[PDB]
């Protein structure tokens, strides 16, 4: 159970984004129904009043929390991957529009899941703003908790992979458009009962064998990190 509090741009906190520039759902419960319209941007997808200004190449940092800012972030049970997708804002997230900018699943070097490192990073993970056409975008940050993913939700609705999905409104101002955004995947649609990485038993299957759900990271993506960029405690 986790939510986005806000974003940082180049290590500068943009402030509380909840229901302001984040299309915040009413609570931190996961989406689990892979065919749900809730897979797009969680249960309360609507235009919120503010879009955060960035330029291509900026570091954009998502900041997650559990109950209060800079707390335990997410229950340590919730091992799994983190991804970030981008879609033009006019799509409202509908259709074949979601392009993956970031994937981090299980790090063999470190022996840790992305979520383990997200807790260490005080809820912070970052992407480099890609060189797409200037305009309004949705940045869909997605944590999959796999602690109950041995079952399909479709076979047992009390279990299944848990999607923590947050859509941030980001306006890209300065961009040379060196990597124009292609068509992407639909949410719901991209993940099905047969997709690799949706059904996974962390109790019996080694994390070293985990394959995160496609699609692959787009060739236009410039990278990211799971690391604390800003100290909320200094504010
Ligand atoms: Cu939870």
């Amino acid at each position: 159970h986790t939510l986005v509090w806000g974003v940082w741009v180049n290590g500068v906190d943009q402030g509380d984004g909840r229901n302001i520039y984040i299309r915040s759902p009413p609570n931190n419960n996961p989406v689990k129904n892979l065919t749900s319209p809730d897979m797009t941007c969680n249960v309360d997808n609507r235009v919120v009043p503010k879009s955060v200004p960035v330029n291509a190449g900026d570091t954009l940092t998502f900041e997650w929390y559990h109950n209060t800012r800079d707390d335990d972030i997410i229950a340590s049970s919730h091992h799994g991957p983190i991804a970030v997708y981008i879609a033009p804002a006019a799509s409202n997230g509908q259709g074949n529009v979601w392009v993956k900018l970031f994937e981090d699943a299980y790090n063999v070097t470190n022996s840790t899941w992305a979520v383990d490192r997200l807790i260490t990073a005080h809820g912070q993970h970052s992407v480099v703003v890609p060189h797409v056409a200037p305009g309004d975008y949705l940045f869909r940050a997605e944590i999959i908790a796999l602690h109950e993913a041995d079952s399909l939700y479709s076979q047992n609705p009390i279990r299944g992979a848990q999607f923590y999905i947050s859509c941030a409104q980001i306006t890209i101002n300065s961009s040379d458009d060196s990597t124009p955004l292609p068509a992407g995947v639909p949410f719901p649609g991209a993940y099905t009962d047969s997709t690799p990485g949706i059904q996974f038993n962390i109790y019996t299957t080694p994390a070293t064998s985990y394959v995160a759900p496609p699609p692959s990271v787009w060739s236009g993506a410039l990278g990211g990190s799971i690391a604390q960029v800003g100290d909320a405690s200094l504010e």
